[PDB]
């Protein structure tokens, strides 16, 4: 009856024990609160400034602080959406003007799948082994339009090496191909701030990238989507974003300019500081339990997968649920075959360390019936 | 200066600076609180205000969106599977004709004197899967009458055809005030309304979209939202609460007799001028259609451009026929009244030589 992963995440919003969807719920730090105790000065400026200007600082914080320095700092090369997922919609209905076909990495959150097939998309699954290991089939790159990669990924954390996206853009760009990447978890893993832009322009091919802010930090959701395109891209993403919506607010451009700023002088190592001391309580807890084991040892991103022998996440998922203790079960990523999944569920880490805590001390016992 | 994007960007009153010296406590308040609690309170605040009794209280029956166009979004691309056309009020919100058209759907225009003034043809409702009106209508300030609202929704469910409002200008006009819900409950047609919070008060476009729809709807608008979002952020639902408030308390009175003020200012600055007249007398709408013989909106936007003021040709929101608006501009009027003042002077020089 929860036809997607985000219908499992709304069963949790309410409590206390959410442990769900991958936002930010942690407090604020002591900088981040500075932040939010000038919104009413933030608020007068956002009404007196030119919101370009405001926009374009908040692009240069976000994208220096993770080493994106060569992303193209024109007015309208960067498109701010309301979220990453509205940028998705933009890219797929985009898309399906010119493409029949994608191949999208798997596992990966569902509703990425599910806008591109939403939109008329017929999905290729790519295996994160193939995608990693080897170059893609001449055979599989005529046959699609589109190469979409999430990177960080989620729910693995499995990052993209410089040499590998460099290796893919050659071979989009030799096929005429888009290569489409979804960066949401960037700023969780110093693996992935090499700059991306340098390698994707140096290729020459076809290419989006679609930022995300809202999973650092924080910030009750107020987020932009940053729907980055090359010049050459030859989809309608600038007519289809202007049916859809003007702009964002400056005030949430505002604040992600302040929030970049605390992060590079600081706020990103804690950030990393934080996300590696919750991984580790939650390893911790479900240490010698019989028939657990984490998937993703070297992930730093800021959910969890956790696999159990002898039983399913959604049994596990009710289980907790009875504790009202609320996480995911795993099926729903594995868009292509849900029962890759079916042993699996995610825990969020981006979560105050008492109550997640307490949560995984729940499954601790669940998981020893 | 800028006349042309409908959007709020006049000063805030002394109640609504208020609320914005307080997001400190706002923000608190949205870290601690189940968002569920502070979504109902903002849904309760702002039908309540505006007349909306009888809307769905249930938790999920109203899916608070990034964004009307956002939940537009939804809908056409909810519609697409079943439906191939549409019945679309004519002339309109451009957006939304690009939004549907963009999804598949073909459209169907229905002139404003037949929309209101008779029922539809069993010819066209027969012919389409959904009606979409847009009452306010923007840009014409028409309001659909609650015994026109109750007769197109009982025609709807007669042809098992979906009935859409887009009712993003509520706020601004009493005639709209009276209860949709109650209507649509009581007519039993499947049945959609994106209501807008954006287009009321100046907060820095922090809005939200509400897409309602009947228990009955058929159609994934539930699925492809959990697509798109998990929900909007509760520090915009507590500023949505909290605005609409203000606006009980006063503030909505406020708000008509400055949008009034600001449309009184455009017609005294255009009235003695040759060829020049209003086409929307009664409109309580925050934009103003002016109308003038002798040039075409675009030549007279071309015109005001030169002397940097940018208001907007009227033609895209004939979107079926664009030379319906060529003799026409339409104003914004949700603007501090000095610079909307120095725009309109500009414009009545323009038209003066
Ligand atoms: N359809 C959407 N947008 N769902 C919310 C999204 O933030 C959930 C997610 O990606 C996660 O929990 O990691
Ligand atoms: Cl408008």
């Amino acid at each position: 009856l929860k036809e997607n992963l985000t219908q499992w995440e709304y069963l949790a919003l309410n409590s206390e024990l959410n442990i769900a969807d991958g936002h930010a719920r942690q407090a604020l730090s002591p900088g981040q609160q500075k932040i939010v105790n000038e919104l009413p000065v933030l608020w007068a400026e956002s009404e007196q400034r030119p919101v370009q200007q405001i926009e374009s600082e908040a692009h240069q914080a976000y994208f220096t602080l993770l080493g994106q320095h060569g992303y193209p700092a024109e007015p309208g090369r960067v498109l701010s959406c309301y979220s990453s997922s509205v940028s998705m919609e933009i890219l797929a209905r985009s898309l399906s003007a010119s493409v029949d076909r994608v191949a999208l990495v798997h596992p990966t959150f569902d509703n990425i799948a599910d806008l591109l097939r939403g939109n008329g998309l017929d999905l290729v699954p790519v295996e994160e082994d193939a995608l990693h290991g080897a170059d893609l089939s001449a055979e599989l790159l005529s046959s699609v339009g589109c190469v979409f990669v999430t990177t960080p990924n989620n729910p693995t954390g499995r990052v993209l090496a410089e040499e590998r996206l460099r290796r893919l853009a050659e071979q989009c760009a030799e096929h005429g191909t888009v290569l489409a990447l979804d960066t949401s978890f960037r700023g969780f893993d110093a693996a992935a701030h090499y700059d991306h832009y340098a390698v994707l322009q140096e290729a020459g091919c076809r290419w989006v990238v679609i930022e995300d802010t809202g999973k650092l930090w924080p910030t009750l959701d107020l987020k932009a989507g940053l729907l980055v395109f090359s010049e050459d891209i030859g989809l309608p993403v600038e007519k289809i974003y202007s049916d859809i919506l003007l702009g964002v607010s400056p005030l949430i451009l505002a604040l992600i300019r302040e929030f970049s700023r605390d992060a590079a002088d600081g706020g990103l190592a804690d950030l990393h500081a934080f996300i590696l001391h919750n991984r580790s309580v939650v390893r911790r807890a479900l240490a010698g339990v019989e028939g657990v084991s984490f998937p993703d040892p070297e992930s730093r991103s800021s959910v969890e997968r956790v696999a159990f022998a002898g039983r399913t996440g959604t049994e596990v998922w009710e289980e907790l649920q009875r504790h009202h203790v609320f996480a995911l079960p795993c099926r729903q990523f594995h868009w292509a075959e849900p029962s890759d999944g079916d042993h699996m569920v995610r825990i969020a880490l981006s979560r105050s360390t008492e109550p997640l805590e307490k949560s995984v001390q729940v499954l601790r016992t669940v998981l020893e019936t």
